């Protein structure tokens, strides 16, 4: 089998993206955040805490002919930006794109965080990282991509996210029209449960290539590129009144100023960030002042490619016995 969706990003800024997902007996389309730096499915529900509903669509698992309360079970989550969410769990039928796995664990949301409550956009996440990282207790639950993964003609997925423009995430097979050039694969550590790889360098704009061991995850889930503070000073400094801000929280620009690109390594070959995927505007509404989409990973305690980095490419997440990543232009 194999399924592909196409994904949207929820606002001008490509802040997060949006995929289209079937879950229960009629269908229950919900709008959720592809997320492979988390291993949950969770919703907005008819659960949800009413006053932490704000124009989300919910899943009522009582309107699902295929719905079962999954006894006992519930979950807690805890992002990196400081967001949360938590509840009990269903097992349902869902449908990405075509693909369908049955008795999938659908997290019922009772309560979340105000960030989630503010994003009216976002129904919910669909976590595409390892199943070790579920929240699910007492039994741990796995991921759609885990239940889907022996059904499906490969067992991969892919992520294509656009620039200020829809992308596709297909499952089972790897789209040839989709890139240029070749993919080139890379090593992948579970041992975090993410997607953990090392690039192997970076460049500036037209300056040198800089060989160098950058350990990080790929995280669909993550707007920014977080990188070493040396990585991001070097790149920033190329930009005339660039600065860290810390009463805005990170590197800030003039809006006026050109950005030049960021280049990171794969193995051999080299993805091309252009500038202006690095620019998320005004720090505030007619503010100068603009917002970097490179910032520095320290006191994080790791470095995250996310969406500024994966858009750029087109990106394998393979899910064999021995995981890898691979990575192509476009």
């Amino acid at each position: 089998s194999t399924g592909s969706a196409t994904t949207t990003p929820i606002d001008s800024l490509d802040d997060a993206y949006i995929t289209p997902v079937q879950i229960g007996t009629p269908a229950q389309t919900l709008n959720l955040d592809f997320d492979t730096g988390s291993s949950d499915l969770w919703v907005f529900s008819s659960e949800t805490t009413a006053s932490e509903v704000d124009g989300q669509t919910i899943y009522t698992p009582s309107k699902s002919t295929t719905a079962k309360l999954l006894s006992g079970a519930t979950w807690s989550i805890s992002y990196g930006d400081g967001s949360s969410s938590s509840g009990d769990v269903y097992t349902d039928t869902v449908s990405v794109g075509g693909l369908t796995v049955t008795g999938q664990a659908v997290e019922s949301a009772k309560k979340v965080s105000s960030s989630f409550t503010e994003d009216s956009t976002i129904d919910g996440l669909l976590g595409l990282a390892f199943s070790t990282l579920n929240t699910v207790s007492p039994t741990q639950q796995k991921t759609f991509f885990d239940n889907a993964k022996a059904s499906l003609d490969s067992p991969v997925f892919t992520a294509d996210l656009g620039y200020h423009a829809p992308g596709t995430y297909n499952f089972g097979f790897i789209d040839t029209t989709a890139y240029t050039g070749s993919i080139t694969y890379t090593a992948v550590s579970t041992k975090q449960g993410f997607w953990e790889w090392t690039s192997t360098g970076y460049a500036v704009g037209s300056g040198t290539f800089k060989s160098t061991s950058i350990d990080g995850i790929a995280d669909t889930g993550t707007t920014l590129l977080y990188l070493p503070a040396t990585v991001v000073s070097a790149y920033w400094a190329q930009v005339s009144g660039a600065k860290s801000s810390s009463s805005v929280g990170g590197y800030v620009f003039p809006c006026s100023a050109t950005l030049p690109s960021f280049t990171f390594g794969v193995g051999s070959a080299r993805i091309v960030i252009p500038g202006d995927y690095i620019d998320f505007g005004p720090i505030s509404t007619g503010s100068s002042s603009c917002f970097g989409g490179i910032q520095s990973s320290a006191g994080i305690g790791i470095n995250i490619f996310g969406d500024v980095a994966l858009k750029a490419a087109f990106v394998v997440f393979n899910g064999a016995t021995t995981p890898t990543l691979g990575f192509a232009s476009k």
